[PDB]
């Protein structure tokens, strides 16, 4: 059956939302588009709800809507937000116009816990092994992220993560010039173009990230994009002979031969006293050619998360059908697929 709606006005837009999710309020101030925190009275959950802005402007934008839904409804693991609910106040596709996202509330992203500050080990163990279980899931689902930074992990009071944002074109939109964090995280063959790229992108950005917790500074805060290439290739060293064979684009090619070739720094003495197992899957996740990188599945068998890791409680995602990325629909053929999609719902058990 269908649950009683209720309307208010939030952010000088109307949510009409099931009676359920009481106490509404603005949250992340835009970070994360039009999100209210809310209590949710069925589970007891605290939970973030997104009202989708302008869901079928246009074919990339109905598209962006169900790719989202699509992704969220996929995913069911720990260290992945999932969907714990989707609904619209319409009655029928003749009146469908919003789409709302219910998904768990963490109340933090990883900088409004860790900033300016090198943790301990531990806390370090554990949020990497986190990221890293959860990175496992969704390149087993044939997922990228392409946008792994801190402000995209979800953690809570008691350190517990779940990534956000993953295999969206949403970054895309985003201010990748000067000195922003937006473009520090990521791999250089995606940063500068370099080649078609695949999964191994997001691990350089675990070891951005991993470098930083340790630190408690940015791993390559380039001021633009060549400054970051020359922040990255000084600690790396610049490409030998067989990864300038795998730089598919020409352009890209000759620029990196004009620069002066440097060694790769030895990662010991540029990670002073940082436990030496961390140093060690630094230096395997921070591997110029991305064919050469550890794995998620690899880097959660390293001896760094011996405390952590156990091989029966590391999941594998189900099957994620992507057909219907390379379809060309109309924008009432993406929005009754998405209808389909909210329609079609099942929530998760409450035990
Ligand atoms: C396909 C992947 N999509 C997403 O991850 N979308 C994020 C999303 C969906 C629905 C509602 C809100 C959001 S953004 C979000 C989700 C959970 C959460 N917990 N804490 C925060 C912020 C305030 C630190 N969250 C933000």
């Amino acid at each position: 059956e269908r649950p009683t709606f209720y309307r208010q006005e939030l952010n000088k837009t109307i949510w009409e939302v099931p009676e359920r999710y009481q106490n509404l309020s603005p949250v992340g101030s835009g970070a994360y588009g039009s999100v209210c925190a809310a209590f949710d009275t069925k589970t007891g959950l605290r939970v973030a709800v997104k009202k989708l802005s302008r869901p079928f402007q246009s074919i990339i934008h109905a598209k962006r809507t169900y790719r989202e839904l699509r992704l969220l409804k996929h995913m069911k693991h720990e260290n992945v937000i999932g969907l714990l609910d989707v609904f619209t106040p319409a009655r029928s596709l003749e009146e469908f116009n919003d789409v709302y996202l219910v998904t768990h509330l963490m109340g933090a992203d990883l900088n409004n816990i860790v900033k300016c500050q090198k943790l301990t080990d531990d806390h370090v163990q554990f949020l990497i092994y986190q990221i890293l279980r959860g990175l496992k899931y969704i390149h087993s689902a044939d997922i990228i992220h392409r946008d792994l930074k801190p402000s995209n992990l979800a953690v809570n009071e008691d350190c517990e993560l779940k990534i956000l944002d993953f295999g969206l074109a949403r970054h895309t939109d985003d201010e990748m010039t000067g000195y922003v964090a937006t473009r520090w995280y990521r791999a250089p063959e995606i940063m500068l173009n370099w080649m078609h790229y695949n999964q191994t992108v997001d691990i350089w950005s675990v070891g951005c990230i991993m470098a930083e917790l340790l630190t408690g500074r940015t791993l390559f805060p380039g001021t633009d994009h060549i400054d970051q290439l020359k922040l990255i290739l000084r600690l790396v060293g610049t490409p030998g002979a067989e990864l300038l064979k795998k730089i598919s684009s020409e352009s890209a090619r000759n620029y990196i031969q004009s620069l002066t070739q440097m060694p790769k720094m030895n990662f010991a003495n540029v990670f002073i006293g940082a436990n030496p197992l961390a140093v060690d899957l630094l230096e395997k996740m921070l591997v110029l050619d991305s064919d050469k990188r550890i794995t998620a599945a690899q880097a959660l068998a390293h001896a760094y998360f011996a405390q952590y890791h156990d091989p029966d409680d590391e999941p594998v995602a189900d099957p994620y059908d992507q057909s219907f990325e390379s379809r060309d629909l109309l924008i009432d053929e993406w929005k009754s697929l998405t209808y389909d999609e909210v329609i079609s719902f099942v929530p998760p058990p409450l035990d």
